[PDB]
Formats: structure tokens, sequence, C-alpha cells
């Protein structure tokens, strides 16, 4: 059974030096491996087993010399296999692959940092083997900015970093697998403590390969219920835990610069949000129902985690000498009928009066719990809403006595402990444990406004300009008459946009954050959601949230945000603040990349020139995709890439669902998040980003031009363009695929302009060719090079000194990583007209072309030159993702050509080709991860 | 602030050498120590922190040279400080003994063995650092004894040992103060690791310091002498500490070590290697609190524990069993389970679907586990449920068959090692806790039976069975157990005993099987007693009797008790009734308290060759209970000798032992020392039923008949024949505050009005270890040896044979040893000097000299000339814990002059920062919990 030792000489032969000296990724990913052909060829059988590795091998060989002949070699295979056979290779090369982000995340948690490998500048804070920690961060703000520690831990008290999950583009991971993971990685990091015993290391071993075989044996598009369960597991698996851990990090830091405080347990430096129920953009899936669902499913969790955690809270609150008002609260709480903690003591007695007010607080959070629970499952209750906690200060009121008290009594450092992380943990987490945003087109606004005008006999308000529009609805909000009741007609999309607003109005304001506007590009929009808002009689309406899509959109966006701060109505429902929302990818689906980066920075510019004009405190919300969305330490640099001020304390980003798993997954990957992006949040509102020199301004003007000229003109000029789309990407069997939680077309009949973002970029992504992420980029560094000779030397001085451009372009780099030409090659050949076949050519020059000159912009003669890591790690996958690439190419032909008779091969073992396709597009998905 | 290096410098001076080179054990007491005296100066003041650490320092050099003014310059310090001082001291010196404990414990379990110390005779079975593990014990029994795999295998198939859980003389710690002793431990170990960053070891340190804050901030004397439920409540928290997940680590580790013999089974999750009793709630041995009520309460209580850990267990293994293909049998299951109305896995999913077959069966199985839950706690709530029983699993078979159903169905189809995770630690559990997580014996005494079997037969005018022979007596209950007609109704005078013997027995009908061990007969002394027993559960109406067993304490007890036994078996009746299997306790206090140690020691030893002289003759399979104190009683390593020393035969693969409340943090508390618990015990086991020790030469036993002669002779000579040693005892020891002070659960005196001899063990040796003196334990060692070496030259050098060569000797020696490393005849004499009378003087000192005596000669029959020669570590931690218990001694002596002499003023000092019976009450749970385990 020496298999081993080839595998092993094909690792060594992919990844050949070492990107460190603690550099086990190769070590870690044979053992992973090892085990997992061994499991295989126990299941099922030996041929199986056999047909798998050499299918491997020939990937490994490929991603080291790119051979043509090594495709075609893997092709001949995998054609040959029947729908069983075809199953289980694809089955067994996600779960390889999965490992070997299993072990890259081991690899990354546990690599050490190194201290000389620091340059001084920017650029570190790229990589999280040289990015900044918390106290480093501390210490340039001391000493090199001269701001005073006072200053520092003022701007954390007043900071908050908002965190919005979003769905998964694809797979949102199970809780179970989850779980699964964790215990695989757990085992291999003990597996290599130096310290291990000779048994214990052999029953690690045993755990191991159990785990990975509980993984690879288990096989409707969940409810988005399911889904918001799913992405909730995080909470479970390491924020819960870690976010005071966090939190007390910082107070340390605090101590070491002279700051005798912590930070104060309320400040809500770290907030999360969800959209998982709320996001109805072309969803008809989530209805009103669902966002109750989620609401009252969050709320639930929360009472769970606070009712686990505060028996050992208990158990710690223990003391005798306390204040008068506590002593007085705890003789009331004693007055009154014991039935969840018998296990523990009979009843709590008065000399522990902490005790005594903590079991009472636990009694009212196992109501909340039932009661959640009895709504959920019916639609009303009997548990008295009184002998629960409604609003946070319900909650924190009798725990912030305990500390009170602690404190009165010399037992301060007591406080610090349990209780003190509890605090935080309700602060940070409130009563739901996310806010959930509401999302919708403004088109369905107008669509109810339109029906109550033309039920009112006023006209359509559709077909008022836009002052008409603003003008009746200023004068609306400004009235006291009603505007419309039962009696009027309702379309299924009127009713379900004003039922929406009617779940929202029965459920607590703790459940929900900011209504989003999707298509937003006036401020009638922002005007109706209000009023549609108030006359649904919300109580508290949210803050509503314009989000400007297109370039055109985000040209007029400041206009229209002036506009809205100066009506006297806005003005004073807004109270001096307002968050909006841009888009990248949505935008990049407008206008490609390039422009909508630079579009993007001058829009933030002048929205932060309207907020500072009117006394308003902005947010800037980004949206999905980007440069703003992506893993790790590039993170950091991409924050303090955002122009000055933009920010200003108040940072509120979409963590990607398909980096989420390596955000949160393990517990110091969680800590490091938090951690940069709290550093990144805190640095950049004190030291900004330096302001662009004219030249530069006027070159990316013309450079934008370009970008956008080549992206339109092949995208959407080209007659042809969208046949070969449909036949060079899968982008019909992901939409009709039951894959999406949502549709991919907003409206069915349309083209690439109706076509949503996701589908957009996963199309091309899918084919390791990502058209949508590096187009325009070519013809633009072509023109200003040729335009005058020196301009390159402008170009690599902005990728050496502006942030902003060094981000844009290290995305575009890494994206570059992530692609092959002769994949996407062999795509065309297989699955494109030969009427058609010089066009993929012609695009794939371009690639070429692109990729060249951004590596002279750069100033790089191969890709990833700064990021050896990440290349390592990367060019690991690759050898899996190209397996699944060839196996998706020839099920793509095999299903949408039945002409196409294969000489099949007889079944191997186990002792349907449109489940072998999701496997692939599920499998690539998970391997490629963020693109843009 | 340079206070540290006194502290330390007195440390060193302490524990100078090292027992190895990972001894960081001065290390760890210095900074727990540093930690603790700035929060009590930050707490309680500058005065009061400079006072403890002169009290300390002085006490640790007299722990060192024994120098007498060392005493003095403490007493002088403790008697002039006013009640609050008194509390602040003693309450700061129980705790900085406890943190010397808990640095103690880290120590332990984590000193790497060293395999170049063992020496390859059974002596390196007596400490934990040259003790055999598992493998080292099976492959023993592979090389030495030629004995084959298979065979240890199916030894420990047929294995068990059965740990119970009886009540802790005194302080049964709270579950609160256990878990904040596990979070400084963690902190400790965690601040050593030798790879720690910075901010990570400041933060451990700020949990280190706030964690001693913590445990010295809440009070351990007021509200109740916890009620019966409330110490069981305490008791149980071993469950939750280590012991629920620590039996499947233990287990998988056996199958390790059978692995790496040739072995390829694995030990059948259904196997009994490991179980748990407990009498918490069942003794109600002279302790009427203790009452049917109590005894419904506990049961209910633990069935409600094992339905809690399971329910939170299952949820995990419902995410770990997600997969799709499975037995035939096991899909059929899941189809018929899928008909039916999910309420307890909403947060995870909204229904299971029947593609996770394994899913669907554990979550109908947690629903299961749900009711079963609430169920029983509406029974211990009101006294009925609502609950159908069918609900719920009412006994271990229906809750054994779906795991079992899964396990089958998963070998099925080639997920063997998915089943051998989560699922096989899940049945073994299972197997190990059963419905209940312990198994309560009940407990009564002899002669309460004989008051309620005297009752009826007056009742029906047939005589008093009291007044009857005990051949009578036997004639007449053999006559009523084969009969068909019921014995009493209601219409029958019952005094208030009687009732209670009658409503236990009517609860005991009442309640699962799945409760319930063993019927204990306290006083038994014939075979009436436990007829009687039978008898009183048939006629109560319990439907599936508990086994009988009696308790012979006296020595005249143990020896009639084979012919007690044999005279049992041989009554075709009870013959059939216990069907092969029998267990008797034999109590090793309550034979000391008889006739002194060594007397008992060696008429234990006999009695239990004589009873399995009477098993073997009638082919009954015996198992003999090891109450508490005795050789069978240490802590840790000794263990390990102690059960290889037993006589031959009398395990035979069921193992029955009291597990006492004073060392079970010591054994349970920590994860290390939980597993190399259970690791001796089994291996301790397996090893004496394959290698018995050696049997005695005939002069070896000639000669311990002639010492158990002489010693007997001394030892009742002075407890029961000196007429003013009742009164000595009530002036030289706290006997008396013990059994006033609301301390011991029960009382002390049986009857009020009697002497030593209705006096309980308990309190007898309780009473003796408070002061430093031990006379319990080593009290006629010191005639008998004496008496033997001069009666002939050479019985010293057939003593020194017999400890090196006899395994049971040697344990007896090394207890009585140890013993005397925790005396002190000065402290003995401080306390007779301050509370005896001065005509009363030199009996104490007579006695003392006897305490000499008998240590000189211990040392020579062990051929030591140090204490504790061979066990360093030990010396060690004993010299350690020394330095704190000298003054919680002093204290506590002039506080009981303070108490019962109202006309000794004392010239008092000003209070320092911001009642002696409290001081007092302080002083014993200290020095008890400092002193642990005697005899
Ligand atoms: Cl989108
Ligand atoms: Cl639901
Ligand atoms: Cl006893």
């Amino acid at each position: 059974l020496e298999k081993m030792a080839s595998i092993d000489v094909h690792l060594r032969q992919l990844v050949p030096g070492k990107v460190s000296e603690d550099d086990k990724l190769v070590e870690y990913d044979a053992l992973l491996l090892d085990r997992f052909l061994d499991i295989l060829q126990d299941l099922h059988g030996e041929d199986l087993r056999e047909t798998v590795q050499e299918l491997y091998e020939h990937s490994a060989e490929y991603e080291g010399k790119h051979e043509p002949k090594k495709l075609e070699e893997l092709g001949s295979v995998l054609t040959s296999l029947d729908p069983g056979d075809s199953i289980v290779i694809a089955k067994a090369f996600s779960h390889m692959l999965n490992l070997a982000n299993l072990a890259e995340e081991v690899q990354i948690a546990y690599r050490r940092r190194i201290k000389k490998l620091k340059k001084g500048d920017f650029v570190d804070e790229s990589s999280a083997t040289t990015e900044s920690d918390l106290e480093e961060t501390f210490k340039k703000l001391v000493g090199d900015l001269n701001k005073s520690p006072e200053e520092i831990f003022d701007a954390l008290k007043n900071q908050t970093v908002d965190l919005v999950l979003t769905a998964h583009p694809t797979q949102s991971v199970r809780r179970s697998l989850l779980q699964k993971h964790g215990r695989i990685r757990d085992c291999l990091a003990q597996l290599y403590a130096k310290d291990i015993t000779p048994d214990d290391k052999q029953e690690l071993d045993e755990a191991l390969q159990r785990e990975i075989q509980a993984a690879f044996r288990t096989d409707t598009p969940p409810t988005p219920q399911d889904e918001m369960r799913a992405g909730m597991s995080y909470f479970h698996e390491t924020i819960w835990k870690g976010v005071p851990k966090f939190l007390r990090r910082v107070d340390t830091a605090l101590k070491n610069i002279g700051i005798e405080e912590r930070v104060p347990y309320n400040a809500p430096l770290i907030q999360f949000s969800s959209w998982m129920g709320g996001d109805r953009d072309g969803n008809p899936r989530v209805t009103p129902e669902v966002t109750r669902d989620v609401c009252l499913l969050a709320r639930m969790m929360a009472a769970t985690m606070y009712f686990n955690q505060i028996e050992d809270l208990m158990f710690e609150m223990s003391m005798w000498r306390c204040n008068d008002e506590l002593r007085a609260r705890a003789d009331e709480v004693h007055a009154n009928s014991a039935k969840h903690y018998i296990e523990f003591w009979k009843s709590i007695p008065t000399t522990e009066p902490y005790r005594v007010i903590l079991g009472d607080v636990r009694d009212k959070l196992y109501h909340t719990r039932e009661r959640a629970h009895q709504l959920l499952s019916n639609g009303h209750s009997d548990v008295p809403v009184e002998a629960t906690f409604i609003n946070l200060e319900q909650f924190l009121e009798p725990l912030e006595l305990c500390y009170r008290s602690l404190c009165s009594c010399g037992d301060r450092p007591i406080a610090d402990g349990s209780l003190l992380d509890f605090l935080r943990q309700v602060s940070t987490f409130g009563l739901s444990l996310v806010r959930l945003d509401i999302r919708q087109e403004s088109d369905r606004h107008t669509d109810v406004l339109d029906a109550i005008t033309t039920h009112l006999d006023i006209g359509s308000y559709r077909e008022w300009s836009e002052e008409r529009r603003q003008e009746w609805l200023l004068s609306e909000l400004s009235g006291k008459r009603p505007l419309f009741g039962s009696d009027l007609p309702k379309t299924e999309e009127i009713a379900d946009v004003l039922d929406t607003f009617h779940v929202i109005a029965e459920l607590p304001a703790d459940s929900f954050g900011a209504y989003i506007i999707s298509m937003a590009t006036a401020p009638s929009d922002v005007l109706a959601v209000e009023l549609l808002q108030r006359e649904c009689r919300v109580k508290q309406p949210l803050r509503v949230v314009p989000l400007f899509e297109k370039l055109a959109d985000l040209e007029a966006a400041p206009a229209a945000v002036a506009r809205l701060f100066s009506v006297d109505w806005y003005k004073n429902r807004i109270n001096g603040k307002q968050e909006v929302m841009i888009g990248y990818s949505d935008s990049g689906k407008d206008a490609g990349r390039l422009s909508a980066a630079w579009q993007l920075y001058k829009a933030q510019e002048e929205l932060v020139k309207v907020a500072k004009e009117y006394g308003v405190k902005l947010t800037m919300f980004h949206g999905r995709g980007g440069t703003v969305g992506r893993g790790g330490g590039p993170t950091h640099l991409v924050i303090l890439s955002q122009p000055p001020d933009t920010i200003n304390g108040s940072l509120r980003v979409t963590v990607q669902g398909e980096v989420i798993e390596q955000s949160f997954g393990e517990e110091h990957l969680c800590f490091r998040t938090l951690q940069r992006f709290t550093a990144a949040t805190l640095e950049h509102g004190m030291r900004p980003p330096i302001s662009p020199k004219p030249e530069w301004r006027a070159l990316l003007d013309e450079m934008a031009v370009v970008a956008t000229e080549e992206y339109r003109s092949v995208v959407f000029q080209e007659p042809r363009f969208v046949e070969y789309f449909r036949l060079a990407t899968p982008e019909l069997e992901y939409g009709r695929m039951n894959i999406g939680s949502r549709p991919s077309k907003r409206k069915p009949s349309g083209g690439i302009e109706s076509l949503r973002a996701i589908p957009w970029i996963f199309a091309w992504t899918q084919t390791r060719f990502h058209l949508p992420v590096w187009l325009g980029f070519g013809s633009a560094i072509r023109h200003v090079i040729e335009k005058d000779v020196r301009n390159l030397h402008m170009l690599q001085d902005m990728y050496q000194h502006w942030p902003f451009f060094r981000v844009t372009i290290d995305l575009i780099e890494m994206v570059f990583a992530k692609g092959d030409p002769g994949i996407a090659a062999l795509y065309d050949k297989l699955l494109v007209s030969e009427e058609l076949w010089p066009f993929g050519e012609k695009l794939r020059a371009n690639f070429e072309e692109t990729k060249k000159l951004i590596l002279q912009t750069a100033g790089h003669k191969d890709l990833l030159e700064g990021d050896p890591y990440l290349k390592q790690r990367l060019r690991l996958r690759d050898s899996y993702i190209t397996t699944l690439n060839v196996c998706q190419a020839y099920t793509l032909k095999r299903i949408r050509d039945p002409s196409y008779h294969v000489t099949l091969r007889p079944h191997i073992s186990k002792e349907g080709l449109e489940d072998t396709l999701i496997l692939t597009m599920k499998g690539i998905a998970a391997g490629l991860q963020n693109t843009g």
C-alpha cells in the first residue's frame, strides 16, 4: 500500500519551497489526502481509488506545467464513466478540496507571525503575516500620528463595526458539516503538538479518519428559514465566545498604553446584521411569514445562548457583600412564587443576592424563549409579555445593578470576569443576535403608491414627474389624514409589500435594522418607503437606506441625498444619521469593474462632502463583490483604502457567504477578523489615506472612459455575445438548476441587463475565466501607455503609493491567479458552435494581454509575487478544481447533446447526470471562493 | 512590596529538594500565595496582611525545626485577636490551605512518570510515579505469567468495579467552590505553558487573581447543615465535573491498550467494567433526618440528572449521525417513527426527513428523554404526573434497543468507524450510568428490624421475636417466608421508628429497580437479621427485592461471620432467592473502633479468607464491600497496592469500594486524576484476579495472631478500661464541640448517654485527627511490636521480611507511617496545656510517650530512618500542608479555651480592617481539609 509515496511526490512538486519554516501545508494536505484515499478504497473499492488517484495525479501535473495533453487525458477517463461513477468521483474531489481548505485554515491559524518581515508602510496591511494587530495599530497612532491615548480610547468608545451576513449565492453550508470541519481541524492541530503521547496520537488518528468518513458519507432548495438557521451557526461555533475575548484584548492593549479604563461594556464596537429572510429583491420566496419566522427564530437562538451562559454565571456569583440597592432588589425578588435550578439548589437564599437576581433573570429568559417559540409555531401565545424581556434595557438593568454593587464592595475584578463578558455579549448581540435588513426594489413602491393614488382619483404616481412625486409625498408626510384603508385593490405584489410592512409593524424593533431600496435613483424612492412605513402603523420606522446600483445612479446619488437632507421632514426623521448603500458587483455588471471602482471612490467622496454640509453622520454600506469583498489580510488594506472620512467610526460591510467560513470558522481566524476590522476602522478615522494627485484623477477618468467603452462594447454591443454566454458557460444550467435560492433573471425574458450580479459573476467564475472581473483593464492600460510614454511610470507610482489603486490592482491580480485560459478553451471546444469558436479566441487573447499589463503596472514578473502564501494555497486548490472543471465540461456536453454517445466503462463500486453537474458547480464554487 | 522575597525563602526552606525536575510545586504555591496575600491586603488592610504573613512564616519555621517557641508566638498573636480578626485569619488560612491543595493537584496531574524508576516488584504499585498503567499491567500478565491476551480480554469483559459515594463526614464542598477550584487549576497550568504569549499570560494572571478573590468572598457557614437532598446534589457534582465525559475516554484507552497486545475487539459497550452506587439519601443508620421522602427525592433527582445529561449529549449525537445509507431494520424503524406529530430541534431543523434515518431514531429518543426529565421532575415536585409512562424510558432496555439498532445498522454498511465515535461513547455512557447514574443502597440497623418484628409478633400473640433465641428466630422467619398468607395490615401499633422502617420499605417498592442496589444491615450478627430484611421486603410488596448485605462491624461479628453466611447459604429458600451471588460488607472504621487497628486489619484478612472458603463450598459468587477508613481507604497511588494486597480470590472480577468524601476531590476533581483513578482500579482488579499476593508463611500467621492479642489488650485497656479516658477525650479534643456543633450531618453518640462504645466511628476518628495525634490509628501497635521483639530476638527480622514481601503487611504499615507523618505530639501537648486538667496531664503525657514509641517501632519495622522515606513526593506535599494546618491548630485550641472558659480574659488587640463559634467551625473545616484521610 505504497500509494502515499506517490501522492507525496506530486504534492512536493506542486508546492516546492517552504513559504516559512512552520510551513506544514504540504504535510497537512498529504495527511488528509492519505486518510481520505484509504477510506475511499475501503468504501467504494480498490478500482475507484486507483481511478481517482490517477485523475488527481494528472491534475497536479497540469497545474505544474499546463500541458494541454493532460486535459484530454483527464477527459478520456471522465467521459467513459456511467452516471454512478461520475457522481462518486465528483463527490470525492469535492471532499478532497474541502480537506485542502481545512488544512489551509489550520496553517493560517497556527502560522507564526514574523516581526522582521514588516516594511513600515501600508503594504504590510495586505497579509495576515505582516498586518498590524491591535496594539501595533495603537503604537502607530501614538508614535507616528501623535495622537494621545485618551483620543484613541474615546474613538474606540464611539466606534461601531456592523457586520452583515448575506445569503450564500450557492450552498449555504449546513450546521452539521461546520461542526465536522471543526473536529477535523482540531484533530489536525493536536496531531502536530510537539509533545503528544503515542496513545493520544493514535486515538487522534482514529478520530481523524472517523471524521473524514463522517463528512464523506452524508449526501428542497432549503427553505429560507433553513438557510437562515444554517447562516446563524457561526454564533454557536466561534462568535459568541469570540467577542468578549476580543473586547478583553482591547482592554489589555489600552492598559499597555496607559489607559486604565476598559472599553465600556455597553459600547457597540461590534454589531451584527442579517439579510437572511429580509432580502426580497427578485425573490418572491421571501414572504412576510419568512421574515417573521427568521425574526422569532433569531430571538429564540439568542434566548437559548443567554440561558445556557447564565448558569455558570450564577455559580460564580456567590458573594454576600453587596450594595444597599442590590440588597433591596434581592429582598424584593425574594417575594414571589424555582423550577429551573432544582438540580443545583432547592431555592436561592437571600445571603446570595446576586444569585437571587440572576436566577430571576434566568427565569425571564426561559419565558422569553417559550413565548417566541409559541408565536413561531402558532400565531398567539398566553405567556405574559411582562414576564419576559422585550427591550435591551429591561435585560441590561439588573446585570448593570450587579456590576455597580460588586464595584461598590471592592469586588470589581470579579465583575470583570464572567459578568463583564456577559454584559458585552448582551450589548453586542441584543435579544436577536442580528438585526434584519429588509430589501425591496423601488419599482414595487412605485406600484403600491400608484395603486393608492389611482384609488383616490388623483392620478397615477407613476406618470408623475420626480418633482411632482416629491411634492405629493411631502404633502402627505406633513398631513394628519390617513392614506388608505382595507378598501384597496391590491395585486399579489402590492399585497406582499403592504403585508411585509404589517409584519414589521407587529414585531420588536430590536429585530430590524435598515430598509434597503434596490435600484434607488431619486429622493422620491426614500420618501415612498418612509410614507408606506408610517401609514402601515409601524410605530418606530426603520432608517431608510437607498441602494444606488448603476453608474449614472452613483453620479446622481449625492444630489439626491443632499435634496433629502434639505427637506425638513426627512431631516427631522433621520436625526443626524444617514446610511447609504453602494453596490460593487451590481455596478460592475453595469459598467465594468475598473469604472465602478473609480466611480465608487468619487461617489463616496461627494457623499461625504454632502454629509459634512448638512451635519449628518453618514454610514457607507458596502454591498457584495468588489474590492471590499475579500478574505483575511487584504481586507485590512481594503478598509485603509477608502477615501478619507468615509468611515468616521461607523463601518458597515457585507460578509459574503463564500468567505464567511474562512473568516469565522476557527477561533483564531475569527479573533483576527474582528481584530482587523476594528483596527482598520480606528486607524482610518485618525490616519486617512493620501489624497490623490490631480494627474492621478485625470488619468483614472480617461482610463474609466476607455474601460467602460470596451466592457459595454463586448458585453452589450456584440450581437452574438448572449448566445456565446449561453454556450461557453453554465449560466442556463445554474438558473434552471434549483441552486441559487432565488431565481437569476429578474424579468424572465430579459438579457444581461436584467440578469442579477451574482449569476453574472458566477457563470464566468465557474469556467476559471472571470471575464466580468478583468474585462476593460486591458484597453485602459494599453490606451494610457500608448498616449504617453511616461504614464506607465505614473501607473507604477500609483500602485506603490495610492492605497485605493493598490487594492484595485491587487484584486485583479488575485482573480487572474484563479484563472486558466486553457480550461476555458476546453469549454469553448466542447460547448460552443464552430461559427462562434473564433470569438472565444479573441476574448482569451484579451485575457492574456490584460494579465501582462496588470503585471507591468504592479512591477511583478509572476502573479501574486508579493503574497507567496496565498499563491501557495491557491495553487494547492487548483489541482482539485481543474478536475471538477473537466468533469463539468464533459457533463455539460452530455446534458445538452444527447447525440454525443460515449464508450462507457464498467461500473466501479458502491458496496443521473444532473446530480453530477450540481456537484461540479458546488465544488468549483467552493474552490474559487471570492472573485468579484 | 518585597514581602514576596520572604515567603519565597520560607517556602524553599519547607520544601528544599526537587522530587524530580518537573517539580514546580514550590513555584506554584509561591505564586498562588503571593496573589492571595495581595488580595488580602486590598480587601482587609495592610495590618491584616502583615499579621497573616507573620503567622504563616512562624508556622513554616515550626514545621521546619519543631521549635516549641514558634507555637507560643503563634498563640500570642492568635489569642489577642477579637472575634472579627479571628474569623478573617481563620478563613484566610482555610483558603490558603486550599490553594496549597490546588498547586499539589496540578503538580501531581502533570508530573511526568519515570520508567527508569521502577524496581520490578510490587512496591512500585504504591506510588503514581511508578505504578503500572493499563498496558504495563497487560505486559506484566503476558510476560511474567504467560497469560494469553484473550484471557486478559475475557477477564476485562466480566470484571466490574463498583464505586460507592458516601456522605462526606464534614463540609461536602459546594458545587460552586469545586468549579472555582477548577478554574484556578486551569489558570495555573495554562500560565506555565512554555510557549505562551505576553497578552495571554497577562490575561491569565488577571483571571487567576479574579478567581482566587471569587473563592475568598463566598461564605461557607450559614444557612442549614445542608438537607440530605442538598448534600446529595453537591455530591453528584463530580459526574458533571469529570466522570460523565471521563468514562468513555478511559474505555477507549482500554481499547487501545488491548490493541497494543494483539486484541482486535473493543470492550463490549454493554459490559459493566465501571459502575456507580450512592448512599446519599439511603443510609439511615442513626440518622433520622434521612427519611423515606429523602430516599424518594434522591432517587428521582438522580433520574433527572441522568436524563438531563443524555438530553444535552444527544443533540451533538444527532449532528454527528447525518448518514443516509443504513440497515433494512433501521430503515423500517425510520419509516415507522416518521408516522407521528418535533418540538425540540426547531433551532436546528424544522423537521427530520426520512433520508436521515439515524437522525429520526435519535430525535425520537431525544423526545423520550425530555418527557422522562419533565416527568421525574413532576413526580418529585408533586407526587403524581400526567406524562404517560409509555412515553418515557422506564427500564434501561427500552433505551438501549434503538442505539444498538443504530450501531448494528452503521456496522452493516461499513460505517463502523462512524459508529465507534459519538455513538460508541453514548452506548458506553448508557451502560455505565443507566437511567440513574447511581444506584442507591439502603442501610439500617438490624435492631430496627428486631423492633419491627417484635411489634409484629406481640400484635399476633405468639411471643416477642426479641426474646427468642437465634435458632427460634430463624425457625419462625423460615416458616413465614415459605407461606402463602400475608403478615400484617394497617391495624398494627407502630412506633415512630417502626413506621420509619415500614415507610422506607413502601417507598422502595414504589420506585424503579434501576435506582437501587443493596440493602445493608448495620450491626449484623446472625442469619435472622438477614432473613428479617428479606421478609420485610417481601411482605412490604417490594416486587424486585434488593439483595441483602450484612455489615459485620465488631470483631466478634467478624469471627462468627463465615458461620452465619454458611448457614444462610445452606437454607434452600435464601439459596434460590439469591441466585448464586452474595455481597457481604466489612467495616474497617467500625472494627478499629471496637478492637484497635492492627487486630481489625489482620482479622479482616482472615475473615475474607474464610468467606471465600464458604463461597467456594456453596458455589456462590461473593462480593466483598469495603467500608470507610481502613487500609482500603486511601487517596491515589496507594490504593493500587491496597487492592493488590487483598487475600487471593477475594475479588474475582467484582470490586465494591467506598469512595470516601474527604478524598473524592483529590480523585475525581481533575481530568488526569480521574483517568488514573479509574485506571488503577481497573488494572489492580484485573491483576489481583490473575495474580494473587503470596500466601502468608505459617509463622507470619502465628506472629500476627499474637500481635492481635497484645494489641487489642493495650487498645481496649486505654480506651475502655481507663475510667478517666472519657473525661480526657472530652477535654483534649473537640469531640463534644463536633457533636454539639451542627457539623456532622448525623449525630455522634448513638444513644446520647453512652460512652465511646455508642459513639460512632466517624466522630471517633475525626476528634483525634483534628489534634494531629491520631490515637485511634496507631494505638496498640507499640505494645504489639515490643511484645514480639522481646519474646524472640529474631522476630524483628521476621517483621522486616513481611513488610518487604507480604503486600497486606506492607500496606498496613505504609498506612500507619503516613498517618504518623501527619502527626505532631507538640500540638497535642498544646491542647493538653490549654484544655486539660492538671491531674490528668500525666495521662496525656503517657499517651504521647506511646505515640513516640510506636513511631520508632514502625520505623524499625519498615527499615526506615525517617517517615515516608520511600515516598518523598507525599512527604513533600504533606510538609507543605502542615505549615498551614499548624496555625489552624493553635487558633482552634485557644478558641476552644475561650469558648469553654468565659473566666479566661485575654488582652485584646485593636480590630483590623473592613462570634467565636464561626471561628471554631472554620478551624475544624480547614484542618479537616488539610489532613484529609487517616483511618
Ligand atoms: Cl446581488
Ligand atoms: Cl419554521
Ligand atoms: Cl461509619
